């Protein structure tokens, strides 16, 4: 017989810090290692480089895989879905105590890889390897890996597959079915029915907008938002800072395809948008027009600020990060005047991303706009589309997979409340074919 | 014995009144009047259908404007009695019943003509070719936008061009001797409109140097931050959710504001789109959209079938039915869960059509923030999920103006006085924090007005 | 070759069920089974008025079972055809509707006496005389707090003391060979209340101690941080908006619940302390205090006078305007704004109490977090407002317990296994997180049941 | 004629930072000078006394007073209503300005006192005066500024009223109707309906509460709440901490009677609670058993602290501050383990006040309260009556005293609508006997 296994480490209590684990028979794929990134910060720096693994799971932070020791299986895999924080963030930090191979989508891969560089001298280290969607991956004779394409708030994002003996379980934490996309391709649905008719034990999917109704906004509404702001304005030379998540590239290239359009000179700032939107451009998954300038440390920036200021503001267009607020931040750190770029009125900070619902967040992001308002600045909020299903996508995600069990992971337990009934409306029961997990729980399925 | 100090004096004229009668202490029920010493211009007459709900039966019909005055309903224009002059004329921003609603029942107390642009003037005479009085009457007269209008020698009224929630909507800008009185309420810096044009951005700077001695204009969502999203991204999401379906077959029923021609009329492209007959329910519709079609402001295929009366409209849904929900595509009213409205009698099977598990319930309208509203749409949307039904809300987007529209208004017509009219006095709260980031200062530049209430300006 | 380990086996008896078929979804129309092995024990059948008042009228009389089982409304009892036993109790918690109301309609399908304490037992009779099936049979019987009755040689049933936001309110504890079963739904640990007793804290210790293998308990407020306030707290309260005026000659109107006899005796005890007759209006009130007084719960001055049908009410309320308001305190049903309650009416004038600018309206009730009694209450306070009244909300204290009255709960009973029942998914999931500090785990020791579903709990 | 003339300069935009002046003719009474604590919290360490008055006016934090230049009369006293940093908070730093005695209730005016004493060497200083409830004093031939006895978060806290040749003008910031106090005497009613009647040509009152319905709980609430939380207690011997505002006194007074009915010794912590409940007991306005023990330095507080855990946490009950989440403060201190105590599951952390609706203070709160439930502390949250005035109380007072105009202070424009419809079902009309004032604005009365 093949039973399975559904072991739950880390997110399904709060939403940052997913990993969870397969266990077909006696062979185990983890899928995901993230870090949660708020409850780090209730403490007086921590520097998490500083820390090793434990540290944090009494923090957590990362996913307590301290209960995979009671487990009966050997782990083969760390698959990932994609390159965010919540689901490869953990990685350089527990990977290390596995002996297994990393295997994410090219895009991931790399900025693991690059994330790594900063573990230490090396790790252990696993080896890490690049599986691009549609492609299949044998892992033992008859467990095998698929990818298969998904839109998501970050470049190519995936549904992973694990073939088994009794069927495909897949796992869709973070996904978004945007038929109009502004990168990539729209994904594989035909996959996903014709997967579906094939038999699927499980069904292991993210809640985080499950309560919210209808269907998710396509990106496309993203970029028809922020092209009206930035171009649709009778203010034109004011000077206007874009800020948004470094990661999320295809609304970046929207952005710098804008500032072509408007005719002024696309610079982007800090580290955390080096990394990513280079390591976009390098890997060819965007490309950039020649005239743009990308600027890590301190001294690029601040130089590049001045020179921006002096010239005229008006002839240029700063992408930028610290939307959530963060000291430090490019943006936190002109808001505060730790700059040459000093805001005066009439500027536009344009604010290309939600606040996460956090207090900590939430008041980042409060000192920060009531500091840019007080130097005259004005805030446009929120022009932005979440990069999670809602509740249809989630519905008909279950009518073309047609799962026969369903588990709402990366979320809290309200969130999956919300999930559970939507899953009660397409048949399924609490307890039965229906399943509300916690960190540290095991499920079994049979036969 | 010395010491010194001077001053420049005078020297003097225009005596300019601002009568808030109704719309500033709640929304709806609009009503200003913009008196230029002697004359007197009357802006907005609107019915509040709100107030009038909570007492049990409505009618409407067969009351005269007294006891709605004790229930408003309809502006309190009693007041008048008070103030020393005569109307010469009666101007409607555009035919929503929060601005036009209450012409029926008051403009013929008034021996003042009507002016608006042609659609709201055709809606106006068909309702009062419906309340019945026959009457005592006022001419109707029909002005477009980017045309004036001489009315007294030194009153002059200009129409501008503007976008909102129902299509041909204008700013009113009143001419006199030292300046321009403009009036925004209902507008919207759409710069991508499905329909009509895009708002007179240069007319406003001209007027805005010309010298705006007063703006009256909407504090909706002066709150909101930001600017507010194109209409044409209510027109890509309701493309995004009728189109982009892996249940393709199944049965569509889309519900909006009847008044909102520029959203139907992207319906009913998308019917026309996705191969269903566009079908319209409601005598509201019919209303509104055969106005528009008539008088040729939206173009229509041939496929279109439009009901108003209840046999009209239960014997096609009978066709829809019995024929296949599968090629039809109803489009309705009743998305505030208006019983009686088309859409909760079919919610209570008051009708031949029978809603099925899987079908999809498409609101392209927000939820009106009362709690009368938010109660009979709870009631409605629980009704369609136990009959099955699957639900898409609010596929909508705002037709008024934000902080940041706002702000470029006041920065294109440098008024020298601001009133916010049309809301709750927190709205109207926002607003102020708004202007007076922008130089003014309230009780002196700035004016916060309660129903009833007049300001003198006294300008040379 | 070698190698060890070593486990003790065994060994092995009771088979507990648990069947969540009513109030987990939702509150109220609440309906637990509690099998031991062969036999049954049915806790609490009670009627959801909310969902039966979005339909377009109530009815409830002249319907069987199963429309309501569709509208739910009555718990859909149907899955017991699919259960191994017969029911040979039915147990009732108290009297409130969301506990005893379905049992005229459920509990005649069902070969098994109704056990209850006094005042529930009461209750329950005068509404079965009053559906009028007469009838097919069970015995009522009156079991008080502190005793213990033997129904089947090994299940053995416990009343415990409690207080809640009814008079004479218990704890069940259903005894089996291996241990007690508790049920606690709609319970709070108030050790200051102004009627009844203080709940059984060393009974409960006791019992903790002998060995208890579930608990089902509410977890309506379990999300609510810290401690319930004693109803002590809303006397002080009433006592403060009642006495502390000075404003005294007014009129003054209280609405709270019915049911709550102990507010109603706190008001009644104010109003012999401000000289006011105290007066009770509503069917409801002299079905419930009228029951109280009469099997002597509460004492009631001579002074005081109850009126259940609209002549009465009317005519002595005509009593009290012509005589004048100053010298009387109204008590009465309509807090959520019901259409039909005295105080609806009141508010539409279809009486001829005619509220007067100045009069105050004291709410000693929440409102009920559903958009429809939000919305009715809406009206309701509006019409009071603009008839002149003022108006005093929520001087109130819930009735329930909240996550430290809990956590005390199970650190007192220790239960083997926890279930969450009386609420919503949400409510159940504040519950879960709460266990979850306690030691208890998800699918393991602590299990969260929807409706309709049977957790088995294998016990040696 | 007497020319009545009331300027705005402080707390009708925001809640904190009151400062409002009243001119009769050429004579100025100035009542309260307030910081606001907020907005000082948004820049990085500031150091209030590190900092000039005009620094922060550009922060404010202190109003901004350079208004007063353009005012034509002369300032001849700074009225203060009560103890609190709203109030009186701004006086070190500003009233060395004006060459004006500073008028306060004995409290006030020992914890101004108080607070002089760290403004510098000196300063100037203005003389302060001591005049209690139910006295008055002429500040001019026909100006005589009157103290009448109110209640509120706050012991000795009252209405002023400002005699002048036309009637009174009476500002009445900060108050409460509380008819069965813990501490005090109830509020001069008589004087208040008499006074109505005398003649009253402007009433200047707080707005913070006139949304809410209804009529303010007494403190006795409060004090009923936390006798049932502390005694009524299934746990008797668990370890509880008991956290207030230091300021309040009648609730820690309430706080110690209990612990003497509950048998536990009261310890007070923190330099707050020293100098608040210190200059309490020296001056009379509480009585304090002989058991107590009062520490405000680290080493007194953490020494006490150590000595409370090893000898049992049963045996004792630690009252002190941080309700807010202040870091520094105490509690967080504690919730931080840079204390000898270090709490254990099961233990109660009592907080006696409400959360102030400001990201800030709501962040700070968030963070110590998860890190004192990854303790396993229990929390008690909210066992509180807010010490401001409900409509009810707003109604009645306009009805004793009848003001012929009204003007909402104390509390933002929103708050000030509320008040202004409250108002308006009163009879009032807006910008006629109604009036909305900005910061910075003055209002004139005629005849
Ligand atoms: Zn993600
Ligand atoms: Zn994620
Ligand atoms: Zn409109
Ligand atoms: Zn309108
Ligand atoms: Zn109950
Ligand atoms: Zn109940
Ligand atoms: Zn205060
Ligand atoms: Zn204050």
């Amino acid at each position: 017989s093949t039973e399975i296994g559904i072991i739950a480490v880390g997110g399904y209590n709060e939403m940052g810090r997913n990993m969870t684990a397969i266990r077909v028979n006696e062979d185990i794929i983890i899928i995901d290692m993230g870090i949660r990134l708020d409850r780090v910060q209730i403490h007086e720096d921590v520097d998490t480089d500083r820390m090793h693994s434990l540290e944090l799971i009494e923090m957590g932070a990362i996913p307590d895989d301290t209960i995979m020791n009671e487990v009966n299986g050997n782990v083969r895999a760390i698959v990932c879905t994609h390159g965010h924080l919540d689901h490869i963030g953990a990685i350089p930090k527990l990977a290390h105590r596995y002996a297994a191979p990393i295997i994410a989508t090219p895009y991931t891969t790399a900025l693991i890889k690059h994330q790594i560089d900063s573990e230490r001298k090396f790790g252990v280290k696993n080896n890490i390897v690049a599986l691009k969607a549609g492609e299949t991956l044998e892992i033992t004779k008859d467990i095998t890996i698929e990818f298969i394409n998904t839109q998501h708030s970050i470049i190519d994002t995936v549904f992973v597959a694990i073939h088994t003996p009794s069927g495909a379980v897949v796992y869709a934490c973070d996904f978004k079915f945007d038929r109009t996309p502004t990168l990539g391709e729209v994904p594989d649905f035909d996959r996903l029915k014709e997967l579906g008719k094939e038999g699927v034990i499980a069904l292991i999917t993210e809640s985080t907008n499950a309560g919210r109704n209808g269907k998710t906004p396509s990106e496309l509404i993203a970029h028809m938002m922020l092209k009206d702001v930035l171009l649709g304005t009778e203010e034109s030379a004011v000077g206007m800072i874009v800020t948004t998540f470094a990661s999320h590239i295809a609304r970046v290239n929207s952005i710098v395809q804008f500032a072509q359009e408007m005719g002024r000179i696309p610079v982007l700032l800090g580290r955390s948008m080096e990394r990513y939107v280079g390591t976009a451009y390098q890997l060819g998954y965007i490309d950039l027009p020649e005239n743009v300038e990308i600027y890590g440390s301190r001294r690029d920036i601040d130089n590049a600020l001045k020179k921006i200021m002096e010239a005229g503001k008006d002839k240029y267009l700063p992408v930028m990060t610290g939307h959530q607020g963060e000291p430090g931040a490019v943006l936190g750190r002109i808001a505060n005047g730790e700059t040459p770029f000093k805001v005066e009125t009439g500027d536009r900070i344009i604010f290309s991303a939600n606040v996460i619902p956090n207090p900590m967040t939430q008041a980042n992001r409060y000192a920060l706009e009531t500091k840019l308002k007080m130097k005259g600045a004005r805030i446009y909020d929120n022009v932005h589309v979440s990069g999670h299903a809602y509740r249809e996508d989630h519905w008909e995600l279950l009518r073309m997979l047609k799962p026969e069990h369903v588990i709402p992971a990366h979320g809290t337990i309200q969130m999956h409340s919300e999930y559970i009934q939507m899953a009660e409306d397409a048949g399924y029961s609490l307890g039965d074919t229906l399943h509300l997990l916690r960190n540290g729980e095991e499920l079994y399925i049979e036969e």
